[PDB]
């Protein structure tokens, strides 16, 4: 019905035709273009809303679509004869008619301004996630700098975090190299982000095994609180790190050299479902059934008053069960919840909405586990006054 909708149908199906491998694909796309052209022909472009429906402009507008439908039918005849290449070549000539007959009626005084307003919004969203990730990066760089090299260093919990934070810092930095290189002999830099896109998919799944570790070593460790093994789990600590590398790295490094295109590799279906969608789904599934037993045993400690309102075990509990569903579900909606291709206008809205939450991802983890823990806040203020005292006595020495 709406002209922009039919106009989008025409553009996406041109793309379908351009990338088609057989006549049936071309035929189906041309069919959708014909139907779209027929609908658009009955609409009123913005520049002619004040004009009469019988105006010479509206008659010109409608004749352009008669020409287009004519060319579409010519391309259909070719596709129906199995002439894929000829039909594809014919489809490339539609843009010529659209530009000369219809394009002059969409770009008017008001509509040529919207073009820039929409443009400064996508470039604002471009820094809006760049800022998110830079702060998310900096948070984790600071969160690790305080936990690393301390009396916290003697903690094993403050290591299964130090790596969880290391998985989000590897990702955020990879995204700022993709973002950076995508706006800059030349192949000495063009292939430079290709090796960087590796770490991003690597550290995109990795931030889900470390999210598996946090869920299990609340259960297997604090949940049970009866088993002697606790520190010797390094055999499954920085080894859990291995699953988002083993069932990812070949499924993307070998599948890339097979069908490589741009820096940020696009949907290959067979390629990426095996690459990252495999271990991220394996991790979010088994993290739910442990989570529901976590709360099941947590409420048992209410009447028994074991895990008290001020227990260190209970603090970690109201911070890890706050990161297993929030982070888990919203980055599960990411792959397939609104799984229909639909159109580009509605597709980008999903992408930009996922990029916004996916940017400030490592900020909230750095806050929940590091900057919000009460024994972390205290040791920090302890050594601050001791350093300050240190400086005072140092000035007295000389």
């Amino acid at each position: 019905a709406d002209l922009e909708d039919n106009w989008e149908t025409l553009n996406d199906n041109l793309k379908v035709i351009e990338k088609a491998d057989n006549a049936a694909q071309v035929k189906d796309a041309l069919t959708k273009m014909r139907a779209a052209a027929l609908d658009a022909q009955k609409a009123t472009p913005p520049k002619l809303e004040d004009k009469s429906p019988d105006s010479p402009e509206m008659k010109d507008f409608r004749h352009g679509f008669d020409i287009l439908v004519g060319q579409i039918d010519d391309a259909l005849k070719l596709a129906n004869e199995g002439k894929v290449k000829e039909a594809q070549a014919a489809a490339e000539q539609l843009k010529t008619t659209r530009n000369a007959y219809i394009q002059k009626y969409l770009m008017d005084g008001e509509e040529i301004e919207v073009q820039k307003e929409v443009a400064k919004m996508y470039s604002s969203f471009q820094v809006m996630y760049t800022v998110g990730y830079s702060l998310s990066l900096g948070a984790l760089l600071l969160a690790l700098a305080i936990l690393g090299g301390l009396s916290k260093l003697h903690c094993t919990r403050n290591a299964i975090h130090a790596n969880l934070f290391a998985s989000f810092v590897l990702k955020a930095s990879s995204v700022l190299v993709i973002d950076g290189l995508l706006r800059t002999l030349s192949d000495g830099a063009v292939a430079g982000c290709r090796v960087a896109a590796v770490f991003m998919q690597y550290g995109i799944v990795a931030n889900y095994c470390w999210l598996l570790v946090e869920g299990l070593y609340l259960h297997n460790l604090l949940g049970l609180a009866t088993l002697p093994e606790r520190s010797f789990f390094s055999l499954y600590l920085g080894i859990g790190w291995g699953a988002p590398m083993l069932f990812v790295v070949p499924w993307a490094v070998v599948k890339c050299l097979f069908e490589n295109v741009q820096c940020w590799t696009s949907n290959d279906n067979m390629g990426f479902w095996w690459i990252l969608r495999f271990p991220v789904f394996l991790a979010i599934l088994i993290n739910f059934f442990i989570f529901v037993r976590i709360v099941q045993l947590l409420v048992a400690k209410l009447r028994a008053r074991q895990m008290h309102h001020t227990d260190y075990k209970f603090r970690l509990a109201k911070s890890t069960l706050t990161l297993i569903p929030l982070l888990g579900v919203h980055e599960v909606v990411f792959a397939f919840v609104t799984d229909e291709h639909a159109q580009g206008t509605l597709r980008s809205a999903k992408l930009f909405f996922d990029l916004f939450l996916s940017s400030f991802q490592g900020l909230l983890v750095a806050v929940l586990y590091c900057f919000l823990n009460k024994e972390v806040q205290s040791e920090l203020r302890r050594r601050w006054h001791r350093w300050r005292l240190g400086k005072v006595l140092w000035e007295e020495r000389n």
